[PDB]
């Protein structure tokens, strides 16, 4: 077995394809010595998914040589809720492979679910990112910042954020009517992972497509906390991070 990745937590994968799946269905997932990397991006190039898993989220990790994966995600979804989360998930390839093997083991029940899917053909072309500053850095509860996008994008297909000194502050206005949700930086000694922290260079009032914000959310299963910086030079950079590792939204801003 060229690739044997075994994942300390089986939610894990399953969380991570869900911030793929309802964007673009079929990802290269690409394997190497140090761990797996994945973009995803549409012919809008408005949104681009970026994940990032090391060794160390797994129980036992290998890969020989680097491996693509193409997968189609509405496959391996299905395939992903046959698991339990009470199973260890193990991904299995070899040398060259047209098709990538799932195992789902039961603890001390005696039983073995796996699965293969056939690998398809994908033109992944790569972007590294490329590392800028951002005019705002930001960080709240992720399930907070759900519920600011899930209630705005109810009156609208535009939604603003405005970053302003001490001052965050989420905005929509429809037919129906407008919404505004403002946070101050709070710094909760008892209870971290609740915090509202803020890091302003200079101001920034950017206007994001709903239905790429309601892309990112899809993310929030995976880490307490998201991270936001923003730019009025170049795409919003919304984060997921992992115990290693990350799920990156990049967003272009409308005008």
């Amino acid at each position: 077995h060229m690739l044997e990745a075994k994942f300390e937590e089986a939610s894990l994968f399953k969380r991570i394809i869900d911030g793929f799946k309802d964007y673009v269905q079929l990802v290269n997932f690409q394997c190497k010595e140090d761990g797996i990397i994945a973009q995803a991006v549409d012919d809008s190039r408005v949104l681009l998914v970026s994940l990032e898993i090391g060794v160390e989220a797994f129980q036992e990790y290998r890969c020989d040589h680097p491996v693509t994966l193409g997968m189609d995600l509405t496959s391996l979804s299905k395939i992903l809720r046959c698991g339990n989360n009470t199973d260890t998930l193990t991904l299995i390839a070899d040398n060259t492979p047209d098709s990538i093997i799932l195992l789902f083991e039961d603890t001390k029940k005696d039983r073995i679910a796996e699965y293969s899917l056939k690998l398809m053909d994908i033109d992944a072309d790569f972007l590294k990112i490329e590392e800028l500053q951002y005019d705002s850095t930001l960080s709240l509860p992720s399930s907070e910042f759900s519920k600011i996008v899930r209630d705005l994008s109810q009156l609208s297909d535009s939604i603003n954020i405005m970053i302003t000194k001490e001052t965050i502050k989420f905005v929509a206005d429809g037919d129906i009517g407008s919404g505004s949700v403002i946070i101050k930086p709070f710094v909760d000694m008892e209870h971290p992972e609740t915090s509202i922290k803020l890091e302003m260079d200079q101001p920034v009032d950017l206007t994001f497509g709903a239905k790429y914000l309601l892309d990112i959310i899809k993310g929030s299963s995976l880490s307490d906390r998201v991270g936001i910086r923003l730019s009025s030079e170049a795409p919003a950079l919304f984060q997921f991070d992992l115990k290693s590792g990350f799920l990156q939204f990049f967003l272009a801003p409308k005008f």
